[PDB]
């Protein structure tokens, strides 16, 4: 096995790739009509979802961008924004890449606080969206609140312009006292168990240490991110305070000894807690000595895909 071919276990596992071919739809818009669309499916998603607010140190690292744009007149505002969909090369656009994608997230729900607010420019009154763009509205609202969540995060953190890495501190792991071990019918192996468990506490040290040197873990509709270096990193920016609930899965051998589970279940985002509900598939191939070689995380078409 290579990591890349690694990518191709159990392959009946159907993946929600209508976030993706969502994304590139949306990519493809008038940067006005981005904007405008975020916020329809935002304001709509917002009266049954509610958003929990941007950390103190989140908003602290996005305060003076934050300050700049609320000091410009509303035309600069708006040009602003429409740089970062375009992913112009501005220092805002700069400032904007190098942050984390909980960052970016925080600085874009505060300037919403604000336009609705009327602080900083709003959608024009009565903006009609482009044919191209009422279409991804009309997909983005007929989707599973997982799947919308993901759409928005995505479009999010693919504005602005790239490197300066800005992230969140890291919460200490939780007290070995107070963890809670996860269950999984058909699934006892440890490396799996200690993966989801070590996620749940923010303990990343011991977590990394379940890899091989060369082993990678492949984010939703994301390439493998390899080695201990660059997965550690993921870990610290972007994976603290998830809720990982897996119900069951299958083990099966691989090649050269090598181990091959699969489990299905839910994941809980900080940003909407209980609200919303991930469908998931884990997929692991272990080495003989139970390290994880490649570990992918799938975001599943529905709640069908679970085992
Ligand atoms: C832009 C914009 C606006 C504001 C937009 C805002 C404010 C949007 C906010 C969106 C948010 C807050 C979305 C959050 C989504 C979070 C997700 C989807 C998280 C998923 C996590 C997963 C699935 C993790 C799974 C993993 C597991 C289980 C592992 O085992 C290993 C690690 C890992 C792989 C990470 C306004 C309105 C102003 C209009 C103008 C433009
Ligand atoms: N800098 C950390 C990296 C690490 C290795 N293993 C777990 N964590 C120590 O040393």
């Amino acid at each position: 096995f290579t990591i890349d071919s690694a990518r191709g276990i159990f392959p009946n596992t159907l993946a929600a790739d209508v976030v993706p071919a969502t994304i590139a739809r949306f990519s493809q818009l008038n940067a006005e009509d981005q904007l405008a669309l975020i916020w329809f499916a935002y304001l709509e998603m917002g009266k049954t979802l509610t958003i929990a607010a941007p950390g103190a140190a989140s908003m602290q690292l996005a305060e003076n961008a934050l300050k700049e744009i609320q000091a410009m007149g509303p035309l600069q505002q708006t040009q602003a924004m429409c740089d970062l969909a375009n992913r112009a090369d501005t220092p805002l656009c700069r400032t904007y890449a190098s942050w984390s994608p909980n960052i970016k997230l925080g600085f874009w729900y505060r300037l919403g606080e604000l336009m609705e607010q009327g602080f900083v420019a709003p959608i024009p009154a009565g903006y009609q969206l482009s044919a191209n763009a009422n279409a991804v509205l009309a997909t983005i609202q007929g989707l599973e609140s997982g799947q919308q969540i993901t759409v928005l995060r995505n479009a999010v953190v693919d504005m602005g312009f790239t490197g300066k890495r800005i992230a969140e501190p890291v919460v200490p792991p939780q007290d070995t006292a107070s963890r809670t071990k996860v269950s999984i019918e058909g699934v006892t192996n440890a490396t799996v168990l200690n993966w989801m468990d070590n996620l749940n506490a923010n303990d990343f040290d011991t977590l990394i240490e379940l890899f091989t040197s060369d082993g990678a873990l492949q984010p939703p509709f994301q390439r493998p991110i390899v080695g201990k270096e660059n997965v550690l990193r993921f870990f610290r920016e972007e994976c603290q305070n998830l809720k990982l609930i897996p119900e069951r899965g299958v083990t099966e051998p691989a090649e050269d000894g090598f181990t091959q589970i699969k489990v299905t279940g839910k994941v809980q985002t900080p940003w909407f807690g209980g609200n919303v509900g991930m469908n998931i598939a884990w997929r692991f191939l272990l080495n003989p000595e139970g390290k994880i070689f490649f570990v992918a995380i799938d975001l599943l078409a529905s709640p069908k895909e679970l085992l």
